DNA sequence: TGTGTTTGGGAATCCGGTGCCGAGGCCGCTCAATTGGTCGTAGACAGCTCTAGCACCGCTTAAACGCACGTACGCGCTGTCCCCCGC
């Protein structure tokens, strides 16, 4: 399954008014079994393309360094 | 989500009493500083030599300088996780 999935998922299961962090991100894919080490240059391309998309709005900070959320606009 | 100001409250500070022990003074003594004198020589001074430090010049080339260009490291920002702190 692709990345930008697995992502929308774990922002979904973390849910809050904050926003799922990057290392928060990747202790949820790890744990969900997915490589975050040799795919995490994917993995800031994927979030990267999802926030283009506008389908994550960042909260705090600038890029894949941030905080994101679901955008349910 | 943010922050100027509030205010009871521990913690450091000031003040007065007090008492106690060491610092300051006094005395008796002694031994080390002082006086005077002799004598030896350490060094101050003159004087002489020669070396090695300074000033200069010219030439070559290697290093310093300025500049273009790119990337990688420093620094700021965010997050988290945990390990020292206060009690």
């Amino acid at each position: 399954p692709p990345v930008s999935e697995l992502i929308t998922k774990a922002v979904a299961a973390s849910k809050e008014r904050s926003g799922v962090s990057l290392a928060a991100l990747k202790k949820a894919l790890a744990a969900a079994g997915y490589d975050v080490e040799k795919n995490n240059s994917r993995i800031k391309l994927g979030l990267k393309s999802l926030v283009s998309k506008g389908t994550l709005v960042q909260t705090k900070g600038t890029g894949a360094s941030g905080s994101f959320k679901l955008n349910k606009k």
